[PDB]
């Protein structure tokens, strides 16, 4: 059927599904700059946090997703607290960087992404990370 | 051709190559066995390491089998650090529970997965993670 495993096809499918919704929001039919967004913007998001409230969101990622989100983590460094929306989103940028500048545009990408996490997590999920967060960076956020 | 995206079909494949490695270790024709044997080994292997060699393991980990090493995670408790063998074995059988007796026998399950394990992270990430581990948990590995 696509991978041989009930437990695979399932989180390709809600993964596809976050990735559509992504995709919408972006106003674009190009899935890998979708895929972009969604690294870059998770990992920038995750640096914020301290290992405890790393793994408290990551248990609300899809498997598939929670891959992509842990890729490249270094839990051994100070959680990034920078308090303006231009420190947040050159970390954004950072990984969105291609040949002729960056992929999307990183507030684009930033509030594409935290759109789709913020239908997706629980209420619960959504209310901690906002509260960790300052106000720039919780503008960003569809809640304000 | 399977995701849309080049990047997930490739951790698709590693991923298969890496359950079709654990089905040949353990004799078997079940997809799903080698799957929960993967699973359960990684999670008693992963409870036994500090929050930097967690990190450090599954940066040797395709994106999928990361998404899955990491779930259930709990950062916040004390490694585990028990010296027998049975009981590492117990908490590898916790997470193969079926309604009639482990899915897989845990300690093949274990030679399995340390199996592929040892063949597929790099030699520094193997000779690392065997000097966190006690001797009787060592003798698990084919390198013994």
């Amino acid at each position: 059927s696509a991978t041989g495993l009930e437990v695979f096809d399932r989180t390709l499918h809600k993964t596809h599904a976050w990735l559509k919704a992504i995709m919408e929001e972006l106003g674009t039919e190009d899935r890998h700059k979708a895929y972009l967004a969604l690294r870059a913007v998770l990992h920038a998001l995750r640096d914020r946090l301290t290992v405890e409230e790393v793994a408290q969101l990551a248990a609300q990622l899809p498997m598939l997703v929670r891959g992509l989100y842990y890729e490249g983590w270094d839990p051994t460094g100070k959680p990034l607290k920078e308090r303006h929306k231009e420190a947040f989103l050159a970390h954004v940028a950072e990984e969105l960087k291609t040949p002729s500048g960056p992929a999307v545009d990183p507030e684009a990408a930033t509030r594409a992404v935290f759109k789709v996490l913020s239908r997706e997590i629980s209420q619960g999920e959504l209310e901690d990370v906002l509260g960790l967060l300052p106000k720039e960076l919780r503008a960003l956020w569809p809640q304000g």
